[PDB]
This record gives C-alpha cells, structure tokens and sequence, in this order.
C-alpha cells in the first residue's frame, strides 16, 4: 500500500475492506453543521514530563517515538474518558502548500497536519487499545505556511538522517509542547486510523487554531523518499488520505 498511483488510496479496501467501513477518517469539518456541545470539558494536555527516544522514516510519513511505559506524556479531559498516553507524533504533508492535510475545514487544506497518537491505559498496550472503539486518541494539529516554529526546529535538522525507508536516529529530549498552538479549541467526532489498517479506534481531536511553519521548515519534508536506501528515488511528498464519508455521524465542538 502507498500513496502512488497503483497502490494509493483509492485502492486500499482490496487488503483492508475496513476502508468503506462506517467511521472512517479523515473528514472535512463543516464549521456550520458542528454542534456546539456545552457539556464537553477542556482538554488536558500533560507533557511537560516527555521523554523523546528516537525518529524513523518508515517508508510512509516519519514517527517521532515516545517512552509510554509510564504516565510521563497525558492527554485526558475534553471528550474522552480516561487517561490516554502519547505513543508517537508524525505529519502529513503535500508537493505544494495548496495541499497535504487530511482534515478539511469547510473544503480547506493546509500544507500539513500534525498528529499526537495516545493510547487509553485502560488497555495496557498499544496493541490491545487498536482493538477497541475507544482506544485511541489523536490530536491533529494543522500547519501554515508563514512565519517560522522554533520548536520545529530540531526536528527538521536531523530529517538528513533518516533520508530513507528503514532509518531511524536517536532522538532525546524533544518537547512536544514547543508544537501545540495558543488556543486548545477543539472539533471532536468518532473516526479512524488514516492509513492501514484502518481500524475505527479513534476519538479525533482536531485543533481549531493552526500553527505556521516557515516555507523552508516545510521543504525539508519534500526531501524524505519513501524507498529504501539503494533504490530509485521517490519523494515523500503527498502522504495523506482524501476525505471520507462522515456518515450520520456528528462533528461536535467545544466553542
Ligand atoms: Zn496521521
């Protein structure tokens, strides 16, 4: 599976028929049709105790991995119930600016979107969690091209490192919070995983307000390949999934 021509999207229900299913992700966030829902808490963002280990490419998009042996890194509050612990970060981008988020605001995308995978401890592991309905819970974040992120940064300077498909670097001491925007306004809805297998796991929780990257920051995430090291080279550049079907369900917000 990929995000090419033969293998892309439109063609991975054949392996993972969970593709059609009934809570599928992304979407395109109709700011009209949301419903305000008073009763949702705010969110509750807890990672000032982060323990970064290491960033890989792994043929699809670039994983930053965090120690999720103990509750060091915690979302909880807003619509979710229990505490949920961040296993990993890692982005969707485009060829152009014009394009690269999954999520669509009103038919809007933006260069990129930035996604905080947490699992529910109720769970044990990342394993079990997948395999329920409320198991996962990712933050998306969305990206604009302007001014640049300081706390970007560090990340784009050790990308050169893991060019290629199956690399990975030591990745210590990396602050998440340097990536999150002023305001934790939220639109939150039942979906799933975006790339296989798919599993409708997920309670998204899609930031109102974006974040600016600079357009250097940007470029150097064109400059990943998504073979191996040894091969042709294709660039990892549109790495993301059009928008489903929202199906009955109900796009909920906290503002
Ligand atoms: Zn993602």
């Amino acid at each position: 599976w990929g995000y090419g021509k033969h293998n892309g999207p439109e063609h991975w229900h054949k392996d993972f028929p969970i593709a059609k299913g009934e809570r599928q992700s992304p979407v395109d966030i109709d700011t009209h049709t949301a419903k305000y829902d008073p009763s949702l808490k705010p969110l509750s963002v807890s990672y000032d105790q982060a323990t970064s280990l290491r960033i890989l490419n792994n043929g699809h998009a670039f994983n930053v991995e965090f120690d999720d042996s103990q509750d060091k890194a915690v979302l909880k509050g807003g619509p979710l119930d229990g505490t949920y612990r961040l296993i990993q970060f890692h982005f969707h981008w485009g060829s152009l600016d014009g394009q690269g988020s999954e999520h669509t605001v009103d038919k809007k995308k933006y260069a990129a979107e930035l996604c905080l995978v947490h699992w529910n401890t109720k769970y044990g592991d990342f394993g079990k969690a997948v395999q329920q309905p409320d198991g996962l819970a990712v933050l998306g974040i969305f990206l604009k091209v302007g001014s640049a992120k300081p706390g970007l940064q560090k990340v784009v300077d050790v990308l050169d490192s893991i060019k290629t498909k199956g690399k990975s670097a030591d990745f210590t001491n990396f602050d998440p919070r340097g990536l999150l925007p002023e305001s934790l306004d939220y639109w939150t809805y039942p979906g799933s995983l975006t790339t296989p297998p798919l599993l409708e796991c997920v309670t998204w929780i899609v930031l109102k307000e974006p974040i600016s990257v600079s357009s250097e920051q940007v470029l150097k995430f064109r400059k990943l390949n998504f073979n191996g090291e040894g091969e042709p080279e294709e660039l990892m550049v549109d790495n993301w999934r059009p928008a489903q079907p929202l199906k009955n369900r109900q796009i909920k917000a906290s503002f």
